[PDB]
């Protein structure tokens, strides 16, 4: 049999997803490299978790931007966990989305390593514990921090109206860089399991590596219960709503005229065909077509 195009992928966005994590996370590292490069007190400039983390939330935005506001952190698995909600029978596109992005961050770090050929991996954000929360300690820290990530996504897709100011991608991200600000530094463990895993493939550990996966899943999953009431598996619509307030309209009418001046009733022709001649009716009143 012929063998040239193996796999052939499933969708043009399965790729979008690994693609997503490599673009944000790879460079994200760059911020963590300078915050430490030049290393040691040599100048007055100082880099804090605020700069690098703030750096992280924005990229996500473009992640959204390079495609359109209609896309969230396709580069994040923590946010995707909430998306699941409660659907998983036998393999799903998301099953494919989680694996693809997990892959996005991992490949990203691999390429960045060569970059460290000249420098020293002292604070690449990989297995570099930060004074404060050990990795585990991020369990509480990851749940709140990450949770914040998921809630922004659901409300972003919500049609209701309550809090709106700009574009959802920009807003959810405000949530991301920040989210990173509390969670990432406390442990160095990402808000999302993707940030922690990209670096995690490099240096493996014990249960410490597991904490990275659970804290974000607990927080987001919980987010769902927090904002997900009224269940309605597949909108079947019994018979257009189930109540009335003002008779007259059936679909969506604001007025209730009574046929006073029929303007358009008989299709003059519907989609021209040829014509070749107009009514003419003479042109005694030439007011149209002037342009000086």
């Amino acid at each position: 049999m012929a063998s040239e195009f193996k796999k052939k992928l499933f969708w043009r966005a399965v790729v979008a997803e690994f693609l997503a994590t490599t673009l944000f996370v790879f460079i994200s590292i760059g911020s963590a490299l300078g915050f430490k490069y030049p290393v040691g007190n040599n100048q007055t400039a100082v880099q804090d978790n605020v700069k690098v983390s703030l750096a992280f939330g924005l990229s996500i935005a473009t992640l959204a931007q390079s495609v359109g506001h209609i896309s969230g952190a396709h580069l994040n698995p923590a946010v995707t966990l909430g998306l699941l909600l409660s659907c998983q029978i036998s393999i799903f596109r998301a099953l494919m989305y989680i694996i693809a992005q997990c892959v996005g961050a991992i490949v990203a770090t691999a390429i960045l390593s060569g970059i460290t050929s000249s420098l020293t991996g002292n604070s690449l954000g990989r297995n570099d514990l930060a004074d404060g929360v050990n990795s585990g300690q991020g369990l509480g820290i990851e749940i709140i921090g990450t949770l914040q990530l998921v809630l922004c996504v659901l409300a972003t897709t919500d049609r209701r109206r309550r809090d709106l100011g700009g574009s959802a991608p920009l807003a959810i991200g405000l949530s991301v860089a920040l989210g990173h600000l509390l969670a990432i530094d406390y442990t160095g463990c990402g808000i999302n399991p993707a940030r922690s895993f990209g670096s995690a493939v490099i240096t493996h550990n014990f249960s410490n590596h597991w904490i990275f996966w659970v804290g974000p899943f607990i927080g987001g999953a919980l987010a769902v219960l927090i904002y997900d009431f009224i269940l309605a598996p597949r909108s079947s619509d019994l018979t257009d709503r189930v109540k009335v307030w003002t008779s007259g309209q059936v679909e969506e009418y604001d007025l209730d005229a009574d046929d006073i001046n029929s303007r358009v009733e008989m299709k003059p022709k519907a989609l021209e065909q040829k014509l070749i001649s107009e009514e003419d009716l003479n042109s005694a009143v030439d007011h149209h077509h002037h342009h000086h």
